[PDB]
């Protein structure tokens, strides 16, 4: 019964010359995030090395071994990381925020991804969308969000 | 046993016209929040948050944009319908807690009741439902008045 | 048992000619947080996110420096028949750098909640120069608290 939980924060700019990968899906797009950037998984790892007081993905992953390494197996070494650690993932949550392109279709291959990555049942990662409804840096199509919840035991 | 978390973040854009309902509950203001629904940006956030634990998607899949049905909606029953589906699902809910970002108008008067409304809808007790105002500090979107956003998360277990 | 989770959010404009304190922790920097307190926003945050597990309201319904208000928080949170579990954290500041300090917040909060130091964890991130964050005018703090009835 010793639970904890975690929270996680990203946001990457939308710039031409770059693939839009999210929840390790490329997904069609006139630009893309400046990492491969995925702003889900890493949002998602945060969470995870927050709930097992691990610390966060900049110290774990910086800019100096894991060169070249795209997001899903660092999300997959995150993982390893925290059940080192003693703990057991139970259920993640995510949202993403983009005024566009349409996420919907895509939601479940993102989950089908991630549920992987964590050796989870599909059952306990969701992911969802929002749009940011014309307001601010999201909204004008500056950028991608994503947060995220994770829940562990040890 | 077998608790799980959900997180929900929503933002409206406030416009003349329209009424401004936030938890439920109809605040006196000239301008309101903007959506296909009465744009219940507080309960949109806690729905989602609580589909989210269940792993059920989100509100957009449940109550789609899209249909002339929802043109309007009481949030409050499609919180309501949301619950039920949760439940459905085989989880029972255990806590909400939620923040509601504003320039104006002043919404510290009205939490008590977002709160009662909330604990309602969710057949919870008063003290399972926390809601928490704040300004943005005159910072962004949020600071210029140009909209409004909640932020949620929920607790459940699978019964 | 009776687990409750909790969210906390707070930000504060970066003004001069005030000191820049996070997580009780003064970083040298030519600007620091507005706010009618000391305007710590990683503990404001972490206070409501609390205040919000237990279900007592936040910070601006209760209500000394940041940390008394911490530890003021986590007394009340006791009152009403709660143990802190655990909390999570991110900050986000473009500016200054916040790695080093990391530990010495950590340390602060762990102290003020009566909690071991792997029951703390605070993250820092920038906001890739998008928005007020990115353009250095404020600093955001996020928090989720885990509590037990
Ligand atoms: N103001 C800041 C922001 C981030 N950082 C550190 O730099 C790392 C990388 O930051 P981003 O991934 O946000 O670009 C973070 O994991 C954090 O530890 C810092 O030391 N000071
Ligand atoms: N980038 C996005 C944003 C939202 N959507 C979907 O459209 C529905 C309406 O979006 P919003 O609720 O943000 O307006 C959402 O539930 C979301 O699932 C999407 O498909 N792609
Ligand atoms: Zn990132
Ligand atoms: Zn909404
Ligand atoms: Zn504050």
């Amino acid at each position: 019964m010793d639970f904890r939980i975690g929270q996680g924060y990203d946001v990457h700019q939308l710039v031409p010359g770059r693939p839009l990968i999210i929840g390790g899906v490329t997904i069609p797009y006139e630009r893309g995030l400046l990492s491969d950037a995925d702003v889900l998984l890493h949002a998602i790892t945060d969470a995870l090395f927050g709930a097992a007081a691990l610390g966060d993905i900049g110290r774990h992953f910086s800019d100096t071994r894991f060169k070249g390494a795209d997001s899903r197996a660092l999300l997959r070494e995150c993982a390893s990381r925290v059940a080192q650690a003693g703990f057991a993932i139970r259920n993640v949550d995510s949202t993403i925020i983009a005024q566009a392109p349409k996420l919907a279709p895509h939601i479940d291959a993102m989950r089908a991804n991630i549920a992987a990555d964590l050796d989870l049942p599909l059952d306990r990662v969701n992911v969802k969308a929002k749009t940011n409804e014309k307001l601010g840096y999201l909204g004008r199509g500056e950028g991608i969000e994503a947060q995220a919840a994770a829940l562990v035991v040890r």
